[PDB]
C-alpha cells in the first residue's frame, strides 16, 4: 500500500497511441504533450504492447477478460445459442424494439443478452425499475420487448434509487447511447447495424 | 530520419491525472482504466516535466512566452504603462469583461493590460471584433473597445478575415476556455473576474 503523495489533472481531453520508429508514444488532442512509454489496461490486467491492443481498446470491449459479468445487470436473455450477444437498451427506445425484433430470427446461433438502462429518462426509470422488480421473469422478455413493461407485478420489497447501477456502469465503462451491440468477438456497434445477421460473425 | 508515423490509434480516454507514488509520476486515466508509466514532454514549451510543481504548473498556470505564442500578434489592443504584463481574452458585448477593463485602469502604473478580443458569444461579437482588426487606425481601438463603439472604427479598404476568428480558434486551441479569462504576469490562470483583481495580480 504505497500512498499517493500527490495528484494533478492535467489539460488533456485525448490520447492517441502513435506508432513511428520501432516506438508507441501516446501524444494529446491539440498536440501539447507526448507520454514515452507503457501503458496498462486496469480492467483487462495486461500491458498493452502492439498497436493492435490499442485497435481492440478503441474498438472492442470484452466483458469477461475485463471482469464484468452483464448477468448481473439488469438483464433479459433471448435465445440459446452458443454465442452470446450483448445489446444494451432503453426500454422506451423504438429502435431498440426493431433490433430485438430482428435478433428473434437469430436464437439459433445466439444467445442476446439485453441489458436495460433508462437512458432517456422519466418514465424509462419507471420502466427499467419494472423490470428490475418484475416476481416472474419468464415474461420480463416479452414486456421489455413490447414496451408493456408498466404492468409487470413487482417483488413486495424491491424499491431502488434513482441512480441506476446498470445505467452508471454503462457510463462509466464507456457505453454510449441505444442500442449499442457487442458482438461475441467484442466488437462494438454504437446504434442498430444496418444489417445485425452479417455483422454478427464478424 | 525523419520517420514516417505507420498507425495512429485513438485511445477511449478522456482525461489525465498525474499520480505522484513511490519515487515516480504515473499517469492515469480520468475513469481509471489506464496508466502509463514513463516520461511526458510538453512539446509547446519544449520540455520534460519531472516534478509534481511542474505538473500543477501546466494546470495551474499559461506561459505565453515559452509555448512561443506572442500575444500581440493575436486580435490585441493594449492599455497602461506598467513594467508587466497582465493578458486578458474579452468578448466585445461581455459586460463583465468591460467591467473588468474598467476596473484595470486604476493599475496602469503597475501593468500594462493586454485585451485579447475574441468573439466567443458569436453572432454580432464576430463583426466587432472583425471591426477591430480592420480598423486601419489602432490608435482608436482601446477606446472604442471599452465604450463598446467598435461598429464605427473604420476599415482598411480590403480586410475581411473572415467568419471563422483566428484569435478565437488560438483562444480554444490552447484551452482557455470563458471570458473574461485572465493570465496574470507569473503565467497564473482566472477563468472569470478575480474577485479582488489589484491583489490576485500579485505574484502568487
Amino acid at each position: 500500500a504505497a500512498k499517493i503523495e500527490d495528484i494533478v489533472e492535467l489539460p488533456i481531453k485525448g490520447v492517441r497511441a502513435v506508432q513511428s520508429d520501432g516506438q508507441i508514444m501516446f501524444l494529446s488532442e491539440n498536440g501539447r504533450f507526448v507520454i514515452s512509454g507503457q501503458i496498462y489496461d486496469l480492467w483487462s490486467k495486461k500491458p498493452l504492447n502492439t498497436m493492435s491492443q490499442m485497435r481492440d481498446v478503441a474498438e472492442r470491449i470484452h466483458f469477461k477478460s475485463m471482469g464484468m459479468d452483464v448477468d448481473t445487470l439488469n438483464t433479459v436473455s433471448m435465445g440459446r445459442g452458443d454465442k452470446e450477444v450483448v445489446v444494451f437498451v432503453d426500454p422506451r427506445c423504438a429502435v431498440c424494439h426493431q433490433l430485438m425484433g430482428d435478433a428473434k430470427s437469430l436464437v439459433d446461433d445466439y444467445t442476446f443478452k439485453f441489458i436495460v438502462i433508462p437512458a432517456l429518462g422519466a418514465e424509462s426509470n419507471r420502466l427499467a425499475k419494472n423490470l428490475y422488480c418484475a416476481k416472474d421473469k419468464t415474461h420480463a422478455l416479452d414486456a421489455l420487448m413490447n414496451n408493456t413493461l408498466g404492468s409487470l407485478p413487482s417483488k413486495e420489497t424491491c424499491d431502488p434509487g434513482q441512480y441506476d447501477q446498470t445505467l452508471l456502469t454503462a457510463h462509466f465503462i464507456g457505453i454510449e447511447g441505444v442500442p449499442f451491440v457487442v458482438a461475441p468477438d467484442g466488437r462494438v456497434s454504437k446504434g442498430r447495424p444496418k444489417n445485425l445477421k452479417s455483422w454478427l460473425e464478424s
